[PDB]
């Protein structure tokens, strides 16, 4: 039910971002185009990240939430969604993707193409316009600005690392465990899991370095499991349950699965760079019982995350972290 | 001589941006690549914008400049240069350019291609890393963050507007004066002329809304002349004096020259969308005495800028604005 109140707030988000027309009509055409970029690219996902901001926030304070406070929590939720849209529009260009969210990628639209690059940059910019519009008088204004800038930088560094690692031709010597973890941490975990809780945290007046560092320990480990599950499901999931079918192996992805395969292949199995990149790695993954290795790692990972929450949650409510965990773990 | 002290400070800029290796070796390869992006893309221009920050700054205070203060002025100079590099790397992709600064465009490098998009984003991100590293304890920290974010947004809006206006096929009904001015203002004038002085301004403790608004009036008008001269010189300049030869007409640019041509062409001359986009518009421009129209507009524009400085400079030293004007006007 909540997610809907969050999705409701978008037309106001868009309204507010397309107001300058009023004060500066000369730029009207550019603003109309920005509105298209918003509506194409910010809508249509699951909104778990932006929603995480609202749930966290509302779990992290009880009587300090008048209508304006909740409004800011929604806006900063949507800022996370804009950050994500900025990455995705740009990542889709970089990897020559065709579809996104069951839709043609913004850039594959006739009349868009590589103009999508500036479109992506505008999505980014809209983050800091919303923060100024809604949060500039707030004590946590600067903390949120720096948080979104740091998240972007980490993500971009992760993406660099990913591009160096899986060039758009087989090479498996790069696909190591330490490199995999490192890509997941910077490219996915920081912005997907730390950013949304940390922002809620700052908005609740919880600005301590120690507390953020504790929350981060928990959340980066959750992020890591998330992506690994993601990788497992890409291949071994049911498209009837998941809502897409996966192309990791074809794409020369540094998947958890291929990293696991490599540290557990006799040289015969090793090569086999003869089937990585288009059909069945899939058969070899099953020969090495990677589904059982996953099942086992998931059990250990859950144990590990529960101890992490035990050790590192306080003085925050465990529920904030437990909520995420329940979602991650079927 | 100064410009050299500014260019000297780069290897420290790069050193400082590539330090995280020390604390986080897992990301080493990504950092090495970032260092390449810096050195390819931030070096090789004229550095007028970043240099404008140092000259302004040093003209705007007399005994309040110890070694650390001058260091910050240099760093924020270089932040402007990084902003510029971010735009240029990205603009070069969007318009399928071949060369930049007498060099192959970063993205045309074999092994780079559309990865340049993330490279561009990293240049952007490095702005706010330098500001944090050097300026976070300064009273003007937040003002500079917001200034660089606003400059980026304006520029991106300008670029949108430019893309809507000169799609990569002839149409001349879009090439109006009001649209031209509007593109120059947002795409070029804000970040090239207002940003560098305003940052120097903030660093000197001059944070007044009124003063910034006055400085802006002067500087956006300087920006406008700059670009118009740029357009004139593109065609009618001497490549032996300028250091490049111009391709505006071929590229379907909204040049000042074509805007002037259109409001002064009988329908015969009008069409003539038969020669706009590849050889000689050039002959028709001379038939309409556009070089004399330029010469005249330049004389009026100089008059106008001197009155603007007279009226709007105080309480800042006229020299800060006069220095720029002297450079703009042969
Ligand atoms: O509202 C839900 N969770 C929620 C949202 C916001 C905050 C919280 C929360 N709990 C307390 C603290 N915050 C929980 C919720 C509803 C449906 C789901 C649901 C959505 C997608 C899936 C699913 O597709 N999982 C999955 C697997 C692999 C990848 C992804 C995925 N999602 C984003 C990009 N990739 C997602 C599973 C469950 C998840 C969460
Ligand atoms: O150091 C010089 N000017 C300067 C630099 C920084 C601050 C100031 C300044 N005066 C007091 C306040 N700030 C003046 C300087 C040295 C050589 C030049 C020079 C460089 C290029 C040109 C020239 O190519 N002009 C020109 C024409 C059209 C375009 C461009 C251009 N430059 C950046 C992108 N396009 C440049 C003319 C003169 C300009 C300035």
């Amino acid at each position: 039910q909540e997610k809907q109140d969050f999705v409701q707030h978008f037309s106001q988000i868009v309204r507010v971002l397309t107001e300058d027309e009023m004060g500066h009509p000369e730029i009207g055409d550019a603003i109309a185009r920005l509105k298209e970029v918003l509506e194409y690219n910010a809508i249509g996902g699951k909104y778990n990240r932006g929603l995480t901001v609202v749930v966290a926030f509302r779990e992290l304070v009880p009587r300090k939430q008048d209508a304006d406070s909740l409004q800011r929590a929604w806006t900063v939720g949507w800022c996370v969604e804009l950050l994500q849209a900025f990455f995705l529009v740009a990542d889709d260009i970089m990897d020559s993707s065709l579809t996104r969210r069951g839709q043609i990628c913004w850039y594959q639209k006739p009349g868009v193409g590589l103009d999508a690059i500036n479109d992506a940059n505008l999505l980014e910019a809209c983050i800091y316009r919303l923060l100024k519009l809604y949060c500039r008088e707030q004590p946590y204004y600067l903390n949120l600005i720096e948080l979104f800038l740091q998240s972007s930088y980490q993500t971009e560094i992760g993406q660099t690392l990913d591009l160096l690692t899986a060039p758009q031709n087989v090479d498996l010597v790069r696909f190591t465990e330490k490199r995999y973890k490192s890509i997941v941490k910077y490219k996915t975990a920081f912005y997907s899991f730390y950013l949304p809780i940390a922002a809620a945290m700052y908005m609740a007046g919880i600005d301590g370095e120690k507390e953020h560092a504790n929350a981060k320990k928990i959340l980066l480990e959750m992020g890591e499991f998330f992506q690994i599950q993601d990788d497992y499901l890409d291949l071994f999931g049911d498209p009837s349950v998941t809502g897409k079918i996966g192309t990791d192996i074809q794409d020369n992805k540094c998947s958890w699965l291929v990293v696991q395969c490599l540290q557990r292949a006799t040289p015969e199995q090793y090569q086999i760079k003869e089937n990585y990149g288009q059909v069945a790695v899939k058969a070899l993954y099953e020969e090495l019982d990677l589904p059982a290795v996953f099942l086992q790692y998931e059990e250990d990972s859950y144990s590990h995350i529960m101890a992490l929450i035990e050790q590192y949650a306080a003085p925050l409510p465990p529920a904030v972290f437990l909520g995420l965990a329940r979602k991650i773990y079927k």
